[PDB]
């Protein structure tokens, strides 16, 4: 039943040709200047990075031949609409632009970077690779001229349209540097718009290490906080750098500098808003070299950590040739172990120096955890996203946690079973029929009360090669007539309606038999028991037959008021209407 | 105070000397097939492409009958990944031209219909990421060509030599280098073609089995889709068991070309997948926002032949485009919304109770005012001129007030019952005013974001009675004044109030407008007071002198002083639980019980 037409029928005939793999130019031209990146904007970071290589070029040969400033220079006319980027660096001769501008795919960054020590500063610093990015000119110009004048014993002018030619011609006088002006098109008339320029700016090239003039005026007065020792850093520095790289205006409560040289090159900061996020509503930003690739990262950092933010920043991560993806690795997928290592790592030891202040923490972003040990695949990591959890504890007062280890910690010499019980609040956890079984021949069992905390330890399954398993006055006859007199009026209500002696105080309370169906009927089978020793009970027996319409009231306000006081009822609207008819018809 | 350096100083000296573009080209190879394609799966997605660019020239050509189809094969044992189909093929002019030249096509040439995918002519060297010798046998039309055979390491050169036994089209041998020996794999291949080339208009065949290719379904006329095709495309897209409630064929060519679907699940969206989804597709191959946040609900595909791609197919390339046609798709949801609460009430009424969350969000989190009132023509509420469970709107709303109102009054409350006989509410049922009633629980925090709709007013009940006060309070009580309390008897229970609860309220006054409670409680912006309680103030309560109560209050000052505090200290939490302001309403469970205790003697 099966259809295959692949056999191995074909055999070389004769003999063979040899042949070089060719290059149609015009054709390439267009892919480069048009089918390479998703924004037209992208031209000013290209310039822009191909000036601060120029920069770092000239900085390195001033360390061996040592002999005017750097930075670079940009400028917008609005009435011709010529957007005009210039340089202070190393320039280049008449070799130099024929061959680097007028082949593509020829990079002279590149050369210089292969030649140069691995230990130089330069060689972490030049951000050209590929040798296509200074033809993004055409995707926004319908004319190119470049002018330069190298470091060495002439200026030339570089000139094209974006078809295939390039004209090249001496000229004077040429400051030592290069200067690109750009011809916008008509479509690109946005771009000779000192507004629109500087947004351009301030988005990917806002880190240069070198000033950056607009008309004038420095932009980039911000540095890279990822490039410096951890030490030399103050707090209103990243409270400063937070606000900007994250786009909020708060302080991080958390704050994680990560420098690593084990996998590639890591330089990396990443805070903790203290503000708890909502429905009213940035991430992770990759930079590579000072240059920003993704507002928002993708595969550097699991999804359960999405709630971190900061700049994560790799001088040797494969680069797609967009500059805003990157490239499928094993290295990137092992960047995200060791980034997911280090900050179940980090916040275990914010637990340590301050449980006040994690405590706070898990409060806002607990569910990040409980997230991702949902989804996650790995039961490795889902007991290491575990040491994170907090619980209360039935063998602990109430308002106070713990965690997975501690309970672990505690637990008889002879059992290997993690208990837990996850209800709505506590009074229906220490009133749980499933709960009291654990009571007494059993010990320990967690409370678990927060959303989502049930199929957390479910997907969990195994935490420390454990398991988790959930643990699931009146007369004897005035008490019986005052029963059956309350099942009447509470048919469709409660399911049964029992006698306890742990009341005293409290006239009633509402018991829960299965925590599933409580938390079901708060998105029921209640348990109404009664104290034969209370005031409220004896008067209610009193008044079922002397004034049925007066007991009708205070039972439906006792059966409340256990409603309230289990947590059942939080919003008591309903019953202020009848409650208000209960206190005249008392007080007459 | 500025520092500029570019000055009009350059000239040119002496004549200028032509030149041409050149390219590198060992190096543009090497970008190819380690740079441009941030996944490595795709190389099997550019060689279907390719097949079915060569099947439709045929298919053009064959009317001026042979199988035309596409087959796949992988040996885990060898290593080798092949792909041959029965198109045109190649000759050996085309093998040197077209594959022998980066950024040659083929596929451009042939020009002179809309189902060729061949472009810009590197999507062929894709297979270099994954293979060590890329091996091509092609043979021509029926012409006056004999076969050959294309061999390459990828590095540079190529070698090409003449063949027998190559069957009609073009069969590609890739040895996988041992870095990617996944694509060796039948069950790893097969996830490719349906993630990218499930919807090639040729059948493909994976080892001798026919893969399940699909329809595009977006690309067809609506009128000829039966409800059980919308069912089988939408559990594909959507990765789904039920079926989709609402169903939205959209397509258009002005301003934009659209060919887009939408659907609706019928499921009831899961709360731990709303705080934690539509495909783009292009010529039927996947392309990898479209839709506003709040139409995240939404599940289908959006096609646009006015969205360019970038060299990897992978990227949009007019981001304000995507902006436009973001805004257009919301308008037409809203509309095709619009029109179910036309057809079938009940229907939307359902709709708008599962996925009601979404349309308020969108309110929320949005800037433009328009945008803000385009949303909210989906919100439904119930209206104090309509009967019990009649839902309606704020268009509706509009077009029953007078010529003289200038404002829309609504009231927020649990259930329709506590609206009805809410204090708020009998106060304003002495105007004459339509009230809309909301039940849901965000709905206050809506229409405070919403502030105004058609440029009337949003006002709620509770802030509409505050600002009386600061105008001309004529109204009168519900009973006459022999069944009130006296002037003297009012001031001597006021004093006394505002000295049981001196540091609990602002003041406490007396009201003609309760006819049915006691007290309650009124701040100016009450709205905002029940959100920041989501986690004192400066609250009013605001008394009925002619109530049992009250009137029972003012002589229990008198006859059983603590008593009467406590029943002032009931009287102010019921005011205040009946606001919404109230805090945990457990610890005032103990002064309830002990009131009922002295109460019933
Ligand atoms: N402003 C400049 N000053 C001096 N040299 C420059 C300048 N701009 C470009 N060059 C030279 O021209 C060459 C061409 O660079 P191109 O922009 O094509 O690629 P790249 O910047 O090296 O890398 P990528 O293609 O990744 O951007 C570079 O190697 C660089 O040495
Ligand atoms: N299997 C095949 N049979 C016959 N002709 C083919 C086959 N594969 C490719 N060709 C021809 O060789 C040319 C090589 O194109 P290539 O796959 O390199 O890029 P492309 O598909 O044209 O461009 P892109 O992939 O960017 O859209 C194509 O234009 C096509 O006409």
């Amino acid at each position: 039943t099966l259809h295959n037409i692949i056999t191995d029928t074909e055999n070389v005939q004769g003999s063979f040709s040899k042949h070089e793999f060719q290059a149609e130019t015009k054709k390439l031209l267009d892919i480069v200047a048009r089918s390479l990146y998703s924004e037209k904007e992208v031209f000013i970071r290209e310039l822009i990075s191909n000036g601060s290589d120029a920069l770092e070029k000239l900085r390195h040969r001033m360390i061996t031949a040592g002999g005017a400033p750097m930075e670079i220079h940009l400028q917008t006319d609005s009435v011709k609409g010529t957007f005009t980027i210039q340089d202070t660096g190393v320039g280049m001769n008449k070799e130099d632009l024929v061959s680097n501008l007028g082949t593509i795919a020829r990079s002279g960054s590149k050369a210089f970077l292969d030649a140069l020590q691995n230990q130089a500063e330069a060689s972490s610093s030049i951000i050209g690779q590929f040798g296509v990015g200074f033809y993004s000119a055409f995707m926004v110009a319908d004319k190119v001229e470049v002018y330069s004048q190298s470091a060495e014993a002439p200026g030339y002018k570089w000139s094209s349209d974006g078809s295939g030619v390039f004209e090249v011609a001496e000229a004077s006088g040429v400051r030592q540097g290069t200067k690109i002006v750009l011809h916008l098109k008509d479509d690109c008339k946005e771009f000779s718009s000192e507004d629109r320029v500087k947004e351009v700016v301030t988005k990917y090239s806002n880190f240069v290490s070198f000033p950056i003039f607009l008309n004038g005026r420095r932009l980039n007065t911000l540095q890279a906080l990822w490039m410096m020792e951890p030490k030399d850093i103050s707090e209103w520095q990243h409270e400063e750098f937070y606000r900007y790289v994250a786009q909020a205006y708060d302080k991080p409560r958390y704050t994680l500098h990560y420098r690593a040289d084990a996998p590639l090159n890591i330089r990396s900061i990443f805070y903790v808003p203290e503000m708890k996020p909502s429905m009213f509503d940035s991430s992770v930003a990759l930079y590579s070299r000072k240059i920003l690739i993704q507002t928002k990262a993708t595969d550097i950092l699991p999804k359960w950590l999405r709630f971190l933010r900061g700049v994560v920043d790799s001088e040797d991560i494969p680069l797609n040739l967009s500059r805003e993806l990157l490239q499928e690795s094993a290295l990137i997928r092992k960047l995200r172990d060791v980034l997911q290592q280090r900050v179940i790592r980090f916040l275990l030891d914010q637990s340590k120096k301050d449980p006040e202040k994690y405590a706070r923490f898990f409060e806002d972003y607990g569910l990040f955890m409980r997230e991702g040990i949902v989804t996650t695949g790995e039961q490795s990591v889902k007991e290491d996203i575990a040491k994170l959890l907090r619980f209360e504890s039935s063998a602990l007062p109430a308002g106070q946690q713990t965690s997975l280890m501690e309970y672990s910690s505690r637990m008889k010499a002879g059992t290997r079973n993690i208990y837990y019980l996850c209800a709505p609040n506590r009074h229906l956890a220490e009133h749980s029929p499933y709960f009291e079984a654990m009571k007494q021949k059993d010990m320990e069992v967690l409370f678990c009360f927060e959303q989502f905390d049930e199929l957390t330890l479910l997907h969990l399954r195994e935490f420390d090669r454990k398991k988790l398993i959930s643990a699931e006055r009146l007369s004897s006859e005035q008490a019986e007539d005052l029963l059956a007199w309350m099942r009447n009026a509470l048919v469709q209500r409660v399911t049964n309606i029992k006698v306890t002696p742990r009341l005293d105080t409290h006239p009633a309370m509402i018991t829960v038999l299965e925590m599933g169906a409580a938390r079901h009927f708060l998105r029921l089978q209640p348990t109404l028991e009664i104290n034969t020793g209370h005031d409220l009970i004896k008067k209610l027996h009193a008044l079922k037959d002397s004034n049925p319409e007066l007991a009708q009231l205070l039972l439906e306000q006792i059966y409340d008021n256990a409603m309230i006081a289990a947590g059942l009822n939080e919003d008591p609207r309903p019953m202020i209407s009848r409650l208000n008819q209960l206190l005249t018809r008392a007080l007459e």
